């Protein structure tokens, strides 16, 4: 679990969005596993606007942060799950690091701010949904 709170927006994994997120929907994209909802309170986070390929993510299944080198956002095949059919997930960045399904929502940050959130993983892999291209989150 986990979310990004920026301005009057809450960014979550689309597959973990609540009834309240959907009732206050701003934007969602199944191909990216992202959903953004509106909030009444002002958010605590700031978004990176950069091309960093290293950063640190929070891993809830270890209660720890880990450094990572990750690939640029791209279209990657993701196997079927309870939440989605087998499909290509876009704007996804992969890295070597520990993850379990419940780690979705953990934030990946570089020195410039929030880069994205955990969205996929595998045997010693962790994948992050990028949010740096969503320029409208800042206004
Ligand atoms: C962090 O997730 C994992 C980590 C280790 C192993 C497996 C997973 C689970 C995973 O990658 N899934 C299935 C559940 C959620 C939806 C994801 C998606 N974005 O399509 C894909
Ligand atoms: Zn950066």
């Amino acid at each position: 679990s986990g979310a990004i709170y920026v301005g009057n927006y809450r960014v979550v994994n689309r597959h973990l969005a609540t009834h309240n997120d959907w009732a206050n929907l701003v934007w969602e994209d199944s191909s990216r596993d992202l959903l953004v909802s509106s909030t009444t309170a002002q958010g605590c986070d700031t978004i990176a606007r950069c091309d960093c390929q290293t950063g640190v993510y929070y891993c809830s299944s270890r209660r720890k942060h880990y450094p990572v080198s990750f690939s640029k956002p791209s279209l990657i095949f993701v196997e079927a799950s309870e939440y989605y059919p087998a499909r290509y997930q876009s704007h996804l960045m992969l890295a070597v690091g520990h993850s379990e399904p419940g780690d979705c929502g953990g934030i990946l940050r570089c020195q410039h701010g929030v880069v994205g959130i955990v969205s996929t993983g595998g045997n010693g892999l962790v994948g992050f949904a990028d949010v740096r291209d969503l320029l409208w989150l800042d206004e």
